[PDB]
């Protein structure tokens, strides 16, 4: 529309939140067309990854890995403020897939330590997406250090079937799979490294391999499991998320199924139905739609269970709520 | 359902047999809901995989890798009678990817050498899906040792396509693929153990580097080739079910196509059509429907050919019938 | 059709052209089904395929790898002429995926060097079709060597989104990708060959590692970059056809989108919107459409972006034109 019309679109902040919890937003739209607005400061610092003090000079979004979802609608506008303290060492930027034009807003956001940047873009296309750094020259890098995340595109109307019938979830989750390459020395000990460019050679050698050394969600090792296990009841309507901005991932909920899986995470792409196990190509992100029939835990992993149970690849669901023996029941025990 | 009205149903015992044949069953169903009963004996045993005598310690349902193929309708309930015998060493269990709860009945069949357990569950939603074993700790030892297979739930009314015109099959076949990670002395030569545990600590270096050193169809190097190529006629309505449970596979009829394809292997999904080479997910089973035009050789491949024809992927289908010059001819044959 | 009328329908003899181009066609097809006539020369040839200078022993179809886009419409009959000139010295054969029969044509076409063929296939289903060499014991060697190409085979109306819509391109480019795997030494250097045999033992080694050294678009590291990259202009329409004989990709457009993406490459199969990245199964074609909206360069990568920037994956676009600062603007360009 006009020049004066978007100038006088009402504009919003928002907090973000940590994944994989998602920040206040409702799924059909409220009012007209806005411009969201979202600061994400980029940490780099070094995490663990695994149960043996395996590190890696992570380069984080918002400080976390993945970095966090943002939701907006079709034909908001997102406008980002993102900034890279002097403490860094590296220059770095972002690239929206939702966006249109710049390499998604990467040729405008080429910001060194101690530069801010904002950009704005509108949302044109419904569904979730892969946001990522791409800086020219190093841009898998910065990607496999863990530096990205997604968004989410809602159709102003929300959610809807293939017949045009309405989803509504209850609770939302965004689950990130990051494939890290963590250089190793002759005893096959993972190696540490005083500053980020120090690995470079290194890790670019691990990389070359196409056969990462962990294979996460939400940063490390079991982040999402045990205590920290996402949580749903029986009857509950749940949302995934989920995204890998370099490698494939296949994920499947153990004792469940995705009632509704937007795989291409294209909203105005009809959902697969009744999957069991779902693809999603290195670079982009996809979304599950699954309503809980069974107490218990779940496993939802990467179904290359040597990615998912060696490499790290699973995550588990704690539901509450009463067995249902119609679906499923032990008519005989385990029993000599 | 109640208990008392399921006791109600009446019940059927299938004799099952082994792959790449399927059970006796209608593709419409006859009648109402039944319990469709099974029983699978686990059988921990040596299999050559290889012309060069390669051995894997092979956990097999009934025997077989894959496990035999289960047919059901929807809202059919499937009880399986899983039986360890004391003559083999590990503990086992089962995970049906088309039920809901309890990581697909993993967590209720849980069987130690000499144990049995029944399970049963509604099969509620229609398509192929991957059946494997889980234990805890041990998943993917179990899978990449062949321990996994699939079942097929039909709809009450049979197969359709995308319009709802109904699709009926003369012959239907199940292809299980196979990745093996077989561990090799410092000559490069295949190792062999004389117990399933003995190998485990080696299987795992070479399944960390996610690079199978075999991927075969039923269990082997040329199993569906030579005298087990699976068979077929000019004009006959062939279905191939195929599934791989922990890695991806892209399955390709060479001289033929796949007229319809279930690639998620979920019929309420619509099949994609005229097919050159599907796709099928780790952790999933996918079908696709195809009429034979041409008589001859069909070499059946997951399509990345080093895997196909170096690793053991080929299958072969042998038609009988009639040559049809205007679909394909040769007008000058190879000469000078 | 009989012999007699085949015969008596209008030859039409195409003069191929290199890729990324694509020789002159109508999208909607000109009268009654024709016999389509092509020839190509298969050339043994060495072509380096990176700035270091490296070699490869490529088998390519007229000269090139990938093989020309050969371009028809439903029904009509593709005529191929096939060339194996006695200065070669590997019998080499075509296996057509858009074909019926003799696996895809390879059983008809096997030439020794100083033979031709004239093998002549109705195009009965509509898509993008990988076509490759394929010599009983040594097919992924040839695929691998380069052996490779695609056809697309048009609806006689026209392309169509999934409502009916006819969706009409201003520009065709073929990217064909190939997956690569060159022998190093001790000091992890590429090694040459004399003749091509001579690696052969070599290779297979690399080929069963299933992990190439070099992943590119036409050919070498960077074909589609500088001078040579792939041009549009604001309000342009595109139509990118995509095709990997042996492996995965998964294909993204940075700063773009796939508008319409027939992902299976099969035009009866309703195409994927609004896609971020889509996803080619290996041996398969897909082709994605495009209206371009913002001027600038625009990294289109097989986005395993290990694959594409460190492999050799990643072509440019060009485009001319105005930028829309509605779709996208830099409120704040970097500054401290
Ligand atoms: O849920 N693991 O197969
Ligand atoms: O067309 N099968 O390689
Ligand atoms: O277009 N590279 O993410
Ligand atoms: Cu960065
Ligand atoms: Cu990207
Ligand atoms: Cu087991
Ligand atoms: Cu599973
Ligand atoms: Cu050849
Ligand atoms: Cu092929």
């Amino acid at each position: 529309a006009t020049a004066a019309e978007i100038a006088a679109l009402p504009r919003q902040k928002v907090e973000l939140v940590d994944p994989p919890f998602v920040h206040a937003h409702s799924q059909v739209a409220e009012g007209g067309p806005k411009v969201v607005e979202f600061t994400m400061v980029i940490e780099e610092k070094k995490i663990v990854i695994d149960d043996a003090g395996t590190e890696v000079h992570a380069m984080a979004f918002n400080g976390t890995v993945p970095g966090p979802l943002m939701v907006v609608h079709q034909d908001d506008y997102l406008e980002l403020t993102l900034i890279n303290p002097e403490t860094n060492t590296l220059m770095h930027n972002i690239d929206f897939h939702a966006a249109t034009g710049a390499l998604g807003g990467g040729g405008l956001t080429e910001i060194n330590p101690g530069e801010k940047t904002i950009l704005r873009f509108k949302a044109t296309k419904p569904g979730v997406f892969v946001y990522h750094c791409a800086p020219p020259g190093m841009v898998p890098w910065h990607v496999v250090s863990g530096m990205n995340g997604a968004i989410m595109v809602l159709p102003r109307e929300g959610l809807h079937d293939g017949k045009g019938k309405a989803l509504t979830y209850d609770k939302i989750y965004y689950v990130g799979e990051q494939d890290f390459y963590v250089p190793r020395d002759e005893n096959g000990k993972y190696k540490k490294y005083e500053a980020p460019g120090d690995a470079y050679e290194d890790t670019v050698k691990v990389m070359r391999t196409l056969t990462p050394t962990h294979v996460v969600f939400n940063g490390a090792v079991g982040a999402l499991t045990g205590d920290k296990a996402m949580t749903a009841a029986v009857g509950e309507k749940v949302l995934i998320v989920h995204s890998q901005a370099n490698r494939d991932t296949r994920p499947h909920l153990g004792g469940g199924h995705g009632d509704y899986v937007w795989a291409t995470g294209k909203f105005n792409t009809p959902p697969d139905v009744d999957q069991e196990t779902w693809f999603i190509p290195g670079g982009a992100a996809g979304a599950a739609f699954y309503t809980f029939q069974q107490p218990g835990i779940y496993a939802y992993v990467n179904h290359n269970l040597i990615e998912a149970f060696e490499l790290g690849a699973a995550a588990h669901f704690k539901v509450t709520g009463e067995w249902n023996d119609d679906l499923m029941t032990s008519v005989l025990a385990p029993s000599g």
